[PDB]
Order: structure tokens, then C-alpha cells, then sequence
């Protein structure tokens, strides 16, 4: 689609098998779910962001599927106050900035 | 132009006559930079981001080019990682999130 940014852009993601929503941020160098269980294997990482940082579990190899579209990537789990899609997945579905 | 998001998207801006790089962030709402002097009087503000929440100095009607584009609106001053472009000012440079 072509997503206009009067509103946040929003849309509907699957991960883990749970439908989730979350928030395409071309800011975000990486992707940050809130809490959930995921399979595997993963490690301890600290994020920076407005605010300051958070602790938070990263995940490697896990799919998900981004409004339609699937990627795998890593995924990060931890306190964010909404759940960010950033560059590390917009790449894979090919998402652009246009102006 | 047509951005990929395979390195952070980053620009040039100039606002007071300085050139300075800043972040197209399609998660953040509005446009918060580093500080600086900005003329006239400022409103008080707290945004969130991934880290907590943050107090900011709130300047309106501030001309601002972004990318060769002209903005004039809302910045935020205040403790933030990168200078950011939030929606605020991406959707008066007419850019749009495609995939
Ligand atoms: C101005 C607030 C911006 C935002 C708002 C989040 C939000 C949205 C709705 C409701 C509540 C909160 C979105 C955002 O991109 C970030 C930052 C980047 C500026 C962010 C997001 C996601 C992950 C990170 N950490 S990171 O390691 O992937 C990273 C670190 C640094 C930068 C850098 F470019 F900003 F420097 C980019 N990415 C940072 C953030 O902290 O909050
Ligand atoms: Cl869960
Ligand atoms: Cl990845
Ligand atoms: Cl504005
Ligand atoms: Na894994």
C-alpha cells in the first residue's frame, strides 16, 4: 500500500502464531515487540531510545508476517510501550520512504 | 526522492541557518532535535519513546527545510539520541511509507 502519515501508521502483524498491532518506524534500526514468548534460543541486549534505555531479549531467526507480507529477521522482546517494526523487517517486505 | 531503509534514513535539515543531519522517523509524531536556540517563546511538552518519558521545550511555526523541502512548524528541543523528523513535518514534505 501507500501508507500517508496523517495518523501512525499502524498494521496488523502475525508472530509467534499471535495477531498483533504495530507501528512502521523507519527510525527504529531494529524490531521491539512487547513481552510474549518466543521459541529458540536467545540473549540479553540493551536498546537506546528516546528516553533512555531498555533491557530486552533477542531473538534471531524468528517470521513474521507484516501486513501480507513475510520476513524473518531478529525480533527483540521487551518493556517498549508499543510494538515497532524498524529497518531490519521494512527491508524485507521492501517498504520505501517517497516524497 | 525514493528511500530505502537498508542504512538509517538520514538527511540534511537546516533550521536558524545551521545545516544539520536528522532522522525520517515514521514511529515518532513529532519532530524533536537537539539543543539549540530557536526564536521565540516556547510551550512545555512530555513525549515517550522507547525509553520513558522526556521533557521537551516545545517551539511553534519554526521554518525548517528537511531534504530540500520546506517545512514550517512544531519542533521539540530537547535530550534525544539523533535530531528526528516525526510525522508532523514528514506529512508537510508530502512523503508517504510504501511497500
Ligand atoms: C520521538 C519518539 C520516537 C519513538 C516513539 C515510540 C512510541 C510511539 C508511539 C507511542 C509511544 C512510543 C520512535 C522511535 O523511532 C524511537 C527510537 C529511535 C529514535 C527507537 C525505536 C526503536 C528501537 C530503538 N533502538 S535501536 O537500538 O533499534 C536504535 C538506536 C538508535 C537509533 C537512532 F537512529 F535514533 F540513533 C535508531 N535505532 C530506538 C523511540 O524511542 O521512540
Ligand atoms: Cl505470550
Ligand atoms: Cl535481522
Ligand atoms: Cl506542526
Ligand atoms: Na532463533
Amino acid at each position: 500500500p501507500q501508507i500517508t502519515l496523517w495518523k501512525r501508521p499502524l498494521v496488523t502483524i502475525k508472530i509467534g502464531g499471535q495477531l498483533k498491532e504495530a507501528l512502521l518506524d523507519t527510525g527504529a534500526d531494529d524490531t521491539v515487540i512487547e513481552e510474549m514468548s518466543l521459541p529458540g534460543r536467545w540473549k540479553p541486549k540493551m536498546i537506546g531510545g528516546i528516553g533512555g534505555f531498555i533491557k530486552v531479549r533477542q531473538y534471531d531467526q524468528i517470521i513474521i508476517e507484516i501486513a501480507g507480507h513475510k520476513a524473518i529477521g531478529t525480533v527483540l522482546v521487551g518493556p517498549t510501550p508499543v510494538n515497532i517494526i524498524g529497518r531490519n523487517l521494512l527491508t524485507q517486505i521492501g517498504a520505501t520512504l517517497n516524497f
